[PDB]
Formats: C-alpha cells, sequence, structure tokens
C-alpha cells in the first residue's frame, strides 16, 4: 500500500498460508447471516460460538474484521481486483516479503473470496464510520457537587447559608483529539434536562413504532 | 455618583418627597421577616400582599429592591453615611436637580433608615451576585432530531437504513455575552446522562437530609 | 411583551380597528390553500393577486406574515389564549396605549381567529427557522484571477512564464454575524469541484424520484 | 549544513562514488530540453524513458530532483561555489564521514556541473514554491446529504415534509498544518457556483487565447 | 481638525472670548513651577488654591489640561504655529463657527502663549502616555474563598475534610478593551507572592537611595 | 489493563514474590493511623521511620502509593475483585509474563488485602486529584524591575526622570500543558495586592477558628 | 435602493434640479482627459482649477466621485439603465420624496449621461477597491526605545551595562477593523531591513524601466 | 539533576578526568579579560587563538560555555556548593556512572573553580536570556512582488494597467514556536518605513554619544 502495515494487519498476511476453502465459505455464509452491525467483540463472540470451524482461522478473523474496514474503506468506483493487485504490489514493495505467484495467488484468491461476501460487512463499516463523521462527538461525562459558604463582613457571625452548585464535565472529540468543557447549573435546570430527555425517549418509541420496513441499528 | 442614573433609579430620587416614617419602618420589619433570598417579583408579591401600607410607596419599593443591589454592591469597608454623602454629592453634580438641605436631609435620612435594615437584603443580593461569579453560566437548551438516510453506489436500490442523531444546543454566558454550543449524541449516552442526573438528585436529597442548622437557598 | 414592539409590528396593533370577519376568514382559507413554504414577498404576491379582499387589509397582512413568525416562534406547550393574554398585558404595560375591553377583545378575537389557521404558516416558519439553525451558513461568493509573473536573477531577460491562480471568497454566518474566508486553487481542482457538484445534482434527482408521498421544499 | 541530512539526501552523498561525466552532461542537456515544470514523478518518467544512461545513475537522480530544491532554495546572491564549500564543510562536520580532498573534489565538481545546468530546474522549483506561498491553500473536499424530517406537536400525524441540505468540507493549510471547514447550502446556490465556475473556465480560455509569447504552467 | 470636537473641547473655543494676558502668563509661570506630573484633578487643586486668578479662567483651565494632551499629542517635528493654523482651518471648516481674523487672532495668540510654556506639561503628558504604551496593563483585582467538601461513596458518613481554595481575578487592558483572567492558588503560594513583593519593595528603596540627580515620578 | 505498564509500576508486579502477611497488615494499620493526606515523599518518610518492617518491602511501598492512585482512580461502582480480575487478565495479555494460578493468587490476594485498607488512601488521592480538577492552576511566579529613561527632543540635555515598572510572570496549566502570562504594575497596586492578601489570610484564620469538627487539609 | 441613502449621497438627489447640459458634458470630457486614478481630493483640485464651469455644480461633483464608486461598484453584467430604474424605484420607495416623471427623467437622463463617461472613473474605482481586497493591509507604524538596566545580586555595585531594544508597532486591518502588533529587534536586524528595502526599491526602478506600454499607478 | 543530561553535556562529565589546574585558572583569567557578551562561536575563536593551552581542554570548553548557561541559569539565592552537591547527587542517581569520592571531588573542585570566575560569564548569559524574555521576537523576513492585471468587461481590449504590490513576511516566536505573518503595502509606505528607520538609527547614534560610563552590548 501507500500505508505501512504493522503486525496488527500483517499478521493475516503471514498467517494466510494454511486456511482452507470450506471454512472460509462457511464463515462468509454465517456473516451474511450475522446480524449486520456487529462490533469486533461481537464478531469474536460469533467466532467463539463456532462448532464447524477450526481454531486456527481465529488468528486473522478478528483481524479480518479490522481488515474489513481497511478493505471496506476502499473506494467503491475502483475495481475490486485491480485495487487488490495495486495494494498487493505496493505492500510487496514495502512489505516483509517479496511475493511470488504462489503467495500472491493465495492472497488474491482469498481476497476475492472475501469481497464477494462483504455486503453485510460493507454496510456495517459504512455505518460505523458515519456516526462519527460530524464536527464533534461524545464519550462521557460526570457531575460534581459544591457546598460553598457565605462570609459576612462580620466574621464573628455563624454562617448559616447553604448552596448546591452542580457541575458538568463532557468528553468530546474534534479532529481526532479529546478535550473538556465545563458549565454551571442549579436544581430546576436539572429537572428540566431530565424531563426533556425522557420525552425525547418517548419520541424514539413513537418513531420505532411507525416504521416496520426498517430495522434500526443500535451500534456504539 | 460616577455612574449616570436614568429614571429606572432616578424615579425614587424624584418620588421620595412624600413617603412617611411608619410605613418605611414597618416595611423594614417585614423585610427582616421576609424569607431572605427573594427576587424582585417576589418582593412585588410581598408588596401587593400588603394591607397596612399605602399604594404610593410602591412606586419605589420595587426600585428600592433594585436600588438595594446598587446600595448593597457598595463596598463594606467604606462608611455607610460617608458613602451616602459622596454619592449624593456626585449625583447632585450630574443629577436632575441641585440638592438643598431639605431634599438632601430627606434622602440621607431615608437612606440610613434603609441601610439599618439591609441585613436580609444584603445577604440576598450577595447571594444573587455570587452564583454568576464564575467563568461561565447557564440559561437554556433544546434538542433536535434527524433521520439521515444512506445512499448506495446503486441509486436504484430501496434505501432501508435508519438512524437517530440527537442534537443539543446550550445557552451560556461569558463576559456578560451570550453564545452557542453544539454537540452530537446517541441513545445510550442519553440514558446515561439521565441516570447520572437522577443519582445526582439523590445526592442533593442526602445532603439536604444531613444539615439541619443551615437552610439552603433556592434562587434562580 | 418582554420585548419592545416598534411600528414594524405595532402597525398592526394600530390598524386592527376596522378589519372585518369575512375577509379574515377567507384569507385564512386561502392561506390553508396557499402552498406551504412561501416567503413574505410570495405572500405579497398572493395578496396582490386578490379579487375578493379589500385593499385596507394589506396594511398588516404582510406584517401578519412577519408577526406570524413572532406568533409561531411562540412555545407550543404554552396555551395559545393564555399566551395571548400575557403578551397583550405586557404590551399594554409598555405599549403605545392602555387597552380597554374593546380593543383587547378585538385583538384577542382576531388573534384566536389567526392561530386557528396557522397550521400551514406554523409549518412554514418552522421550516424557515431550521435551515439556519446550525453552526454556520451561506450567502454568496465570487472568484478572482491573477497573472503573477516570474522574475529572474537576471532582470534583463524576457519574462515568459505564466500562471493562473484562481481565488475564492465565501460569505458565511456565525452568531448572527458575517465574515470572510479565502483560499487558493488551480484548474484541475476547479474541474473536480464542478464534476462532483454535477453528480451531487444527479443524486438529488434520484432522491426526488424515489419518494412520492413527500413534497420537498424549495425555500431560500 | 546547519540542517541534518538523513539518507533521503545522504544517499547521494554516499552513492556519488561511481557516476561518470558523459552521463551527467547528457542528463543536464536532456533536463535543459525537459519541459520546465515537471514533478519528481515526471522526472522519474523521463529517467525511465532513457536509453543512453546507465541504471546506476537513477539511485540519486530522483533525489537530485529533491536535492535540486535544496540546491535551488539556496540564496541567489551567495556565490554558488562558496556556498557549496560552506555546506560541504558543515556536512563533513556533522556528516557520516570526514571528507578528504578526493571525495570533496568529486562532490564539488559534480555540484558545479549541476548548478551550471539548473536554469530550467531553478525555474521549476521557484514555480513550485510560489503557488503555496500565501496565507492558505487547498487539497480536497467532499459533499454530503441530509433528509431531515419535520416533527409536529401532534406526533400521531404522518410526517410528509422533505428537505435537501447539502454540506461541504474543504481541506486547507495554514502554517504547514491541516484543518477543516464546514458550511451549509441549497440547490440554487449549487447551480450558481456551477455556472460561475464554468464562466471562469471560459475566462481562462480567453486569456490562454490572448498571450502567445508566454507558455502557461500546469503544475499541481 | 480631521477629528470632531465636542463641547468637552469646544467649550474652550467658545469661552476664549474674555480671558486676559496677566492671568494666563501667571498661570504659565505657576505651571512651570507646578510639580511636573500632575493629574487633571491635581491641576484642579492647583487652580482652586489660587488667589490672584479670576474664577472665570477655570471654565477652560481644566479643559486646557485635557487640551494640553491633544495639544501635546501633536507631532514635534511639525511647526507649532503652522500646525495651529492647519487645525484652526480644519476646525473652522467643521466647527461651530466660521472664524474671522478677530477670533482667529485671539485663538492663535493664546495658543502660542500656551505652547511657549508647555515644557512641564509636555513632559507630564508624555509620561502619562508611555506607562500604558505596552501590550497590556492593569486596573484591579480581588480574591474569593471556597470551602469545597468531599463526598464519599458512602453518603451516610460524616464528611469531615476541609479545604481552602483562594481565587484571583485581575482586570487588564488590550487594544483599549477590558477583560478578565482567573487562576487557582493555595496558602504557600500566597505567602510566596507576599514575600517576593515585599523584597521587590526593598529593591525600589535601594534604587531610590542610589540616584539623587533624578526625581522619580509617582503617577497613577 | 488497556494501559501499558512500565517498570515504574511493573516493578511491584515483579517484586511481589516474597512479601509476607504480618508486614503488609501492619503497614495497613499504620496507614490507617497515618495522617490522611500525605504525599509520596511523606510516605517515604513514614516508611523510613519504620522499625518493625523489613527493608525489602520498600521496593514497592513507594510505588504502592503511586499504584494506589491507579488503584484509587478506579471506578467505585465497579466491583473491586472483578476489576482486579479484569485488569490482571489484560495485564497478563500484554504484560511481561503469562500468569498462572500461583502468581495470580498472590497478586489478587495482596490486592484485596490492600483495597480493604484504602479508606485513608482513597480519601487522600481523591483529595489530590480534585484541587487540580479545574480549568487552570498554578505553579510559580517572579517579578522583575525596569529603570526606563526619558529622551528629549533635545538630546543634549541631562535626562533626570526616573521610573519603576514592576513586572509579573505567572506559571499556569491548561490541558496538562504549561504557559506564561505577563502584566504591568506600579507601587500602589503592589501595596494593594499585599494588603488584600493579608486580609484574606485573616479570613482563613477566622474560618479555621469556626469549625472544630473538620480538620482542614494542607496538601501541595 | 436596498441601502439607505443619507445626505452624504442624497445631497445630489436634492441638488440635481438646476445643473445643465454643457457643464456636465464638458466635465465628462475633462474627466476622460483627467489622469485616471485620482482621489476625491484630486478631483476637488481639478474642480477648483476650473474656469468654464459654474460654482453650483461643485455641490455634487465631489459627491459624484463618491457616488461614482457606488455607481461603479454596480454589477457590470446588469443593464445600466435597468439598474438605474431599479435603484430609482427602491430609493423613491424609501427616499425623501416620491418621484414623478419630471425628477425621474432628470435623474435618469443625468445618470445615463454619467455612465456613458465612467470608463476612466470605472477603472479608477476598480483600482481603488482592489489594493485593499486581500486578507489584511496597512496604515502606519512607529518605533520606540528602551534603556533597560541590569541588576546584580550585589545591589551596592555600580550598574554599568547598557542596551538598545528597538520596538515596532504596526497598524493593520482585517474585516474592516483595526488592530495592533508588536515585536522586538536589535541593531543588525535594523540595518538588514533597511538594506533589503533599498534593494527592493531598486527592483521597482528596474521594472519601471522595462515596460513602456503600461503606465503604473501611484494611488494611496 | 531533575533533568536528563545527554552527551551534549555529559561529554564534560566524561572528559573531566585529565584537565589540570594551570590551564583552567589561566582560562578563567582570560575569560575575565574576555569581552563580556561573547557567543559560543566567539568563545571558540578565543580558544583557537590560544597558545598556552593544550588542545585537549577544548573538548569541553565550548560545552562549558553551554554548561555555563546551565550553570548560570542556576538560582542565585541558592548556595553554589550546595547546589553543586545536589545536582551531582541527582546526576549520579540518573547518570552514566555512580560517583565515588574521587570523581566527585574532581567534579566539585573544578566546579567551584569555575563559579569563582563566572562574573563575566554570568553577566553574558543573563544578557543572552533577557533579550528574548518578552512576549514575542524576531528572526527574519523577505518581500515579494506582484504585477496583477486588470480585466475589462470587454475581454477583447488591450489591458494596459499596471500595479506594484509589495508583500512582507516576518518570522517571529511565541512560546518557543515559530509562525508567519503577512501584510500588504505600497511605494509611499515603503519610503516611510525607510526614512523612519534611518532616523531611528540616528537616535541610537545620539544615545551612544551621550553615555560614556556604559559600554553597550551588541549581541545577536
Amino acid at each position: 500500500m501507500k500505508y505501512k502495515i504493522p503486525k496488527n494487519f500483517l499478521s493475516g498476511f503471514q498467517i494466510l498460508s494454511q486456511l482452507d476453502k470450506k471454512e472460509i465459505e462457511e464463515l462468509a455464509k454465517l456473516l451474511g447471516e450475522l446480524p449486520v452491525g456487529s462490533n469486533v467483540q461481537e464478531f469474536q463472540s460469533a467466532i467463539q460460538t463456532n462448532k464447524e470451524l477450526s481454531e486456527n482461522a481465529l488468528k486473522s478473523a478478528d483481524t479480518i474484521f479490522s481488515l474489513g474496514g481497511l478493505l471496506l474503506e476502499i473506494k467503491a468506483d475502483d475495481s475490486l481486483n485491480q485495487v487488490a493487485e495495486d495494494l498487493t504490489n505496493a505492500y510487496a514493495k514495502e512489505g516483509e516479503e517479496e511475493i511470488g505467484t504462489e503467495q500472491r495467488e493465495q492472497l488474491i484468491h482469498n481476497l476475492l473470496i472475501v469481497l464477494q461476501k462483504a455486503e453485510n460487512l460493507k454496510k456495517t463499516f459504512k455505518a460505523y464510520r458515519l456516526l462519527f463523521e460530524n464536527t464533534r462527538s461524545f464519550r462521557k461525562s460526570r457531575v460534581m457537587t459544591d457546598m460553598r459558604m457565605i462570609f459576612d463582613d462580620d466574621f464573628q457571625k455563624k454562617n448559616q447559608t447553604g448552596l448546591i452548585i452542580h457541575q458538568l464535565k463532557l468528553e468530546y472529540i474534534e479532529d481526532n483529539t479529546s478535550k473538556e468543557f465545563f458549565i454551571s447549573l442549579d436544581n430546576d435546570d436539572v429537572l428540566k434536562l431530565s424531563e426533556e430527555l425522557k420525552r425525547s425517549l418517548e419520541k424514539e418509541e413513537c418513531i420505532k413504532r411507525d416504521f416496520d420496513q426498517v430495522q434500526f441499528i443500535n451500534i456504539k
């Protein structure tokens, strides 16, 4: 490729020397049957739930899931086999080994075996990419609590005033980088967020109720 | 003053020519009895709930509440009567009228009558100032909803993929100015905010339970 | 209101003293029939195309369109008549006239006559608001042209090198304020933008082709 | 030099031990004949299209193209041979080898052989530098598509309103760093950009038509 | 002038119709004797401490102090009388009155009478300008106090941990505009600032001790 | 873990092979008795002040203090033993050694022995985290001194004007990064800061006087 | 227009009621003869140098120069007479007077009389606009001087070290707004700027020498 | 130290094993005689101009100059020998070798031999630090040239208008980082900068003329 491949992806390149045909075609069938929209760990669950497949195929299947995104980040208008040939040539140029017709044939044969089945996986990784493809996004947050006190011009007095200052901390991404953001509240606004969000939840319930022809994704 | 006084505050300066002693002292007593931490509209409610006071005093009482903050934003270490004299002189310098001993005496007499009672009101306006006295604060927010669609490289296909992209818009202040801030979500994170806020609410319940010697303010 | 009303909106308040019932109900009927999503000038066209209505109603109808947004920016969960009463009271407080039962009744009667018909107009102004309700938006742009020249270390030579440096200037809004933004190009990139935009246009053609149950807005 | 030379440039320093005179002078002749304004890959094409040159010269020729910019970024008012001597001394100071008269002579001889021919290449690299030498520049962009939906206060209704919100994403450089920039559109503005750009293209056609004495560069 | 003169400065232009020679020359003498570096209020004190001068001259003397800066912001290399003539012509162009030889002569005569004495005042206003002539400067600050509390994972426990978080707020100017700046502390750092500043104060004492030939300004 | 552990923390993992029970339980007892809120160096002092403990335990105790924060940064709602198991599994995945039941048992046994005692240490590290958990914080500052001079339009004169321009430099953190900030002063403002800070110090004295039930932390 | 016209431009609208034909055509001839690229004050000089024209025409001629830019900022592709008609209609809509055929005819007749001659003036105002049409531009600058002193750890020593720290202040515009920018120097760099600028000046001399067919503008 | 020492500074630590007393004391004498304010290359010149010193001492003398800054960046109030002991202990902690009394004694003996002579060098490095110790500073700049052309609405015309748009590019530092800054000019402003700078140069000449008791530094 024009990109450098560490063993996180080269592992498959090295391990592709034994895997056979029935197992790969059956896995393609299963993935076509697999509920589209699964995470890498979900694919690990699917693999571990196997009974017809050998344990050796697992060394790359989880990586194939990651390689799928690299395989499915590929441009659609570009020919699949031609792109495979180009990336194989570039990899051999900067790869760990010079490729003869034997390993080249095994690689490209398995590759076309894969892309022929990536409809579900193509859709899954398209879905995964898009949810982030905005200006900024979300990870997590907390809240804190204060009990600030009020000091008189007469320090000898008993201070007997109390407060509740909620705080909020959100975790959000821009340009593939993390940041912080802080803000101040009070009780009423808290209730108001809460009620508003609950009613939003009802709205999703209604939209879920409406469309039957579309199954809605729940990906993280 | 060094500050210019429009009729929002000069109205009292002009209207102070008739109000008598019993009404002002009784109002001071009531305010001392008034639950510390009331807003201007709450003071309007207290005034309208009156039965011993004349209607004429109302022309400034609501303004006295606003003048109280101007009266209670005053520096504590500075002598009350001396500060009154200085501000009266500066106002007469740039005010609507040159002050003789008559109006000056009425003004300063009523002033000392007021500051002698501003303990509750001093505390109230101190409280009001502080909650904002941070780097930034809060007014309001909304949410929206999208139903983005997914387009294939084969436009002739039925598009059958659906999404739910919540949006958030917060209203927050810096340097006495307003702004906006926008962000992206998904269902799980919504539930997570909701649960976290509910548990925060429980925390306030516990802290409320603990301290009996302090009555906690609920000011907006 | 809490907002001050100049004659851009007070004009209706002043002019509401003569308009009758048949004309207003017929205009409501027409607006219900009016293609939802029309601009103020489109409403002016609709008005000028009238034959059953008097010319006098025009003094506010165009303003009603603007007042509609102020009438339709109103919060939905708040009762229509109660909100009308509150805004009428606040306006009378700071308005040009104190309102008796006569003008108050005429105003509120016409108001409820209007809000009873604002479904199309509510939808229109919701639509108008939303397209802008993002982080930033668009007005206009240009391009320029340069013919920079290349100077040798030998100034006595004939300079015979030529260039074409397109420039771009976009007009965009943040926080209700305008700005500028500038950038550099070359021929290929120009062709590339052009082709990409044309293919986008085809995409809209396809989506337009798909959905028959939804009529898509073309508002500016 | 004062700059450190990795093998991307030191490779020539190491490989200069065999190349002969006829090949270098013929390559200088060819480059003088080479259409001024070629990229490194274009120079690679020119090299691979060779028939009189040995394959060994290629190890640095492509680097000479890159070294040319380092050789042609050099200040013009500074003497060529004196600058060569200074940079050779500094490199020997921090280089991979201490230079005797033999390698020093080979290096400086080849250097003066090169700079004697860099008129075309000097012009080319001047041209390459300048197009970027502004406040900010360009790489690429995309567009997206939305199909936002409109929700009533009556959720039980069929939502039948549709929209088309194009989006734009430009890739631009400041201070040798990349960024993003986002914006909102609608159909008309799209057509308007398109027509405006087409007419700009016509303008280049006219200017191309006018000047015959100047051949205009098309460099990327 | 090219600048517009309101009555803050036009007042002198209007009031210059009566003042005589002995008073102005004696005031020039006094100002030459006046301790260089006085503020406008200090000049007011000097004026009010007068016994030989008429009260009428005061209407502009305080403004002359302000006009002095406008008179001493003037460029030094430009001829004093020529600059006076130019500014008088421009003012008459956009002033409240067209100037004949009479008022023109009175104005310019008094002007040259003034600039002939502005050595002390020139130095004073130069001094005043410079202290601000940096990137940013100072007005004021405060501190606050917190008593944050520590909440356990076991809310039923008595919270018995205490803190002291000083805060700081500085007031500083850039581009003739004000801002804020906030920061966090603890006790040790407070002591450290305090000791460091005290030792700085000693340093000024030493430098004050050293130079006898220079009297150091204390201007605000 | 999901985080990589260098020998700053892996040292304990490697050294945990000999430490016994009485020493660890006695150290837990001591730490419970240790004044909550001690720094790593304070824990080193506590360790070196030992007489019942072996010297070998010291190899990790100081690291346990650092590991405590990593152990006490852990989420409270997550089960202690389950989190220990998860982190042990992940570490064994990317650790220096694959863990059998022997080292796993020793590790987890000691771990539960520790977390059973971390109340004081949990509170300490919570305290340590929080003081920084704001928008920005403090390290240090200096001051400088100038003796700027005043130059006349007559350079032949003796310059005899003197000044004192204090400067300030603060060291403050945002986003775990350092910066600078500079500002200008004069004598009065210096005195004013000094007096204000002294009076703040008195305020802490008063608050210290008030609450007896809470011991206030002095951590750096 | 869509823009509001104050008397800075409405003055011509009001004063156009007397001017005749010979004077306007002769002024058009003169302007065609006028050296293209003159400022408003240069046009004032040209007017005052008149002998065939009446003094009354001057009331707008200087404004015509300003109106020319408003007349020449007009879009070229739009028909001149049609644009005149549109702007006249809009002005009459929001102007000081409703226009009959008489004043409308006088206005439009004079307008077409003007635009028929604006070739020189069109070029002039195009030129004026462009020089600013970049990201930022220039007004002015200064320099200052320091004589900082060096303080020992032994304050009793004679300080005998001296420095020269030039400073620079530039005045530059972005988005039609002014700013500042500051920087630090030393003697050598000063000489270097000076020499570099002088050699640049020589470069302009050479380019001036080269092209005879083009007269270069010197506009401010 | 708390800082890590690479061989740029550890080289002296390793090479200090042979240097003798007479050479170091004579070099201290020479440096005391050396014109205070010399750069590292100036010290190299001084060293190479030696005749009494051995060549071996040169391996660190140039580094001593750099180590001097590290030796003279040291805090003045801290005891020299105590600081030496602390830094030696910390270095031995993280250094290349554990230090016995022999190398420790040689190191500390030479160290005290050095600091006893660093008055000139202390002053030099203080001077070096300060000139940069502002908000931002300077390296270099250029200028460019344009010959923009003016295009008519009638493209068939001969374009015969010419311009001269100087450009400026400055190189300046903030927070130890580099940047750019760009700006637009014209001929007059160029002359104006030039004249202003020349007159500034005269000002330095005058100040140089005035003070004889202070020798002014010229450091780069």
